[PDB]
C-alpha cells in the first residue's frame, strides 16, 4: 500500500509515476 | 521529492492518486 501525507491506499493500487519511476504498484 | 528503487523525483513534482490522496505532489 502507499501512505503519503496519511492519506493511505490499500496493497495493489498501481499509480503512474514520471520518469524515471513509471508505474509502480505497492504490494503493501 | 521522491524516491522508489532508486529512482527519484525532484521537489515539486506532482502525481496523479486514487483518493483518499488525489492529487498529490512531492514537496521534498
Amino acid at each position: 500500500g502507499f501512505c503519503w501525507h496519511h492519506s493511505c491506499v490499500p496493497s495493489g493500487t498501481c499509480a503512474d509515476f514520471p520518469w524515471p519511476l513509471g508505474h509502480q504498484c505497492f504490494p503493501d
